[PDB]
């Protein structure tokens, strides 16, 4: 539901995130797609979820926190 932020790319929600006290994730642009305040400073705590399938775990829902 929340992690840390390490990298933001793409004009939408692309980049790399860090789960709470875990490791690092990835993000595509449809996980950091909000209409309030989405950007990822690359060094904060976010409010997200992650799903792992045939590939690797990526953020699907990405909000911002500190």
């Amino acid at each position: 539901m929340r992690g840390k932020v390490k990298w933001f790319d793409s004009k939408k929600g692309y980049g790399f995130i860090t789960k709470d006290e875990g490791g690092d994730v990835f993000v595509h642009w449809s996980a950091i797609e909000m209409e309030g305040f989405k950007t990822l400073k690359e060094g904060q705590v976010v409010e997200f979820e992650i799903q792992e399938g045939k590939k690797g775990p990526q953020a699907a829902h990405v909000k911002v926190v500190e």
